[PDB]
């Protein structure tokens, strides 16, 4: 699929250098153990995080953009259910999201 090349495109902005200073807590799966974060998977039911993102994307398991963006929007809902709203990875979660929100718009 042509919006699923999108995608791809999608993930490569989030990546980016530019959004690093936001985007890093949002690379990998929360590390529950080094973090101390012991509670997090009775709040959380199902973690998304960008690498598995771009893994299941390369796997072929979203088929379609819709999907993909589901899987994004997961990410960013785990990070706004689990935090207090004044928690510093909220704001980056927002900004991302602005990233993430302004491109996929785009088609
Ligand atoms: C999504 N997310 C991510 C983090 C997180 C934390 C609390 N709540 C969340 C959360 O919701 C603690 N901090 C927040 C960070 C300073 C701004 C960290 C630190 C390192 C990593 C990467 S890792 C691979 O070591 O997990 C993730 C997260």
């Amino acid at each position: 699929m042509e919006q699923l090349k999108c995608c791809s495109g999608i993930l490569k902005e989030m990546f980016a250098k530019k959004h690093a200073a936001y985007a890093w807590p949002f690379y990998k799966p929360v590390d529950v153990e080094a973090l101390g974060l012991h509670d997090y998977c009775d709040i959380i039911k199902h973690p998304m995080d960008m690498s598995t993102i771009k893994s299941k994307l390369e796997a072929r398991e979203y088929r379609d953009a819709q999907e993909f963006g589901a899987d994004v929007r997961l990410m960013f809902s785990n990070c706004y259910k689990y935090n207090p709203p004044d928690h510093e990875v909220v704001a980056m979660a927002r900004k991302l999201q602005d990233v993430f929100e302004m491109r996929f718009a785009k088609m």
